């Protein structure tokens, strides 16, 4: 048994990690689960009577282990700019002028703005290694144990490299809705945004683990020391290896498809599963980025059109 233990826990990782990238990723269902949940189910047991088996990326670990009584602070790999806001057709033509002046025509990235809790997540050998908030921007919250729990994000990597990465963890809005009710039927979250930054930065895994959060990953932290030279290559990047990308994003020839593309969510935006508070945009070559370069707050390279006021 224990020489066998190690043998199967393995084999049960290996299938596990597999599926759960096409349920939670790819979103080919999560439904009728059945040999998933048996496969769980037998690597539990096996880390049950052989503790020291259960790997730090194991699918166990999603299930969530024990409260903390703490959260460390954790400054730990590149600082996380905050985003100019745009409100209005307008900002965002002087947002593309000063590029235009600066670089001339640019191509954009145009991705949608997720409501959530913005997050770090540092992998070292494909492994996840560490989690943690966005703080004021250099300095957050260690909160690895609840990002295990979050099941699209992955806990091994599909190529094993050493990077940090950026996303946006959320609730969608069903789920929310459902998870009220029961506080209503013993309380309450105002929205999705606090239910899920509320979920992330209590202190037990499970409770996390119950909330049912998703995640969106939509950066790389060095990404020239990585060999990317654009913003679409970073996510498509980020794709290949295993992490959950927005599908939504498109490329933007200038400011007019920009606009274009605003306008587009602005109205089917209630059609989503998620809340989006507006639209980020970024000059997609990371030459353009240099040359203009930043007010060490904010990008020029960047701006967040920040949806209206129903």
């Amino acid at each position: 048994d224990r020489q066998q233990a190690e043998r199967r826990a393995a084999e049960l990782r290996e299938l596990l990690n597999r599926y759960g990238y096409e349920y939670y990723v790819l979103d080919r269902p999560s439904v009728p689960d059945a040999e998933y949940d048996r496969l769980m189910q037998e690597l539990i047991a096996i880390e049950e009577q052989y503790p020291e088996l259960k790997t730090s990326d194991s699918p166990t670990q999603r299930i969530g282990g024990p409260p903390l009584e703490a959260f460390r602070k954790v400054a730990h790999r590149v600082p996380m700019m905050s985003l100019a806001n745009a409100f209005g057709e307008g900002d965002l033509r002087d947002f593309d002028r000063r590029v235009r002046q600066e670089v001339g025509e640019a191509a954009y990235v145009c991705e949608l703005a997720i409501d959530g809790l913005a997050v770090s997540v540092r992998y070292e050998d494909g492994y996840f290694v560490q989690g943690a908030t966005r703080g004021d921007g250099t300095t957050g919250e260690d909160i690895t144990e609840n990002l295990k729990t979050i099941r699209s994000l992955p806990l091994r990597l599909k190529e094993p490299v050493s990077l940090e990465a950026r996303g946006e963890a959320f609730m969608p809005k069903a789920s929310f809705l459902r998870l009220n009710e029961e506080r209503k039927a013993r309380e309450l979250f105002a929205n999705p945004r606090n239910a899920a930054a509320g979920s992330l930065r209590q202190l037990d895994p499970k409770v996390a683990a119950s909330r049912q959060l998703d995640l969106f990953v939509y950066g790389l932290a060095d990404a020239e020391a990585l060999g990317i030279a654009s913003h679409s290559e970073a996510l498509d990047y980020l794709q290949a290896l295993g992490f959950k990308v927005n599908p939504e994003r498109r490329r933007c020839a200038n400011i007019d498809e920009v606009i274009a593309f605003v306008s587009e969510w602005h109205d089917k935006r209630p059609q989503l599963p998620y809340e989006i508070d507006g639209i980020v945009i970024k000059v997609d070559s990371f030459a353009q980025q240099r040359a203009l370069g930043a007010t060490a707050k904010s990008p020029r390279w960047a701006i967040a059109y920040k949806f209206p006021a129903e």
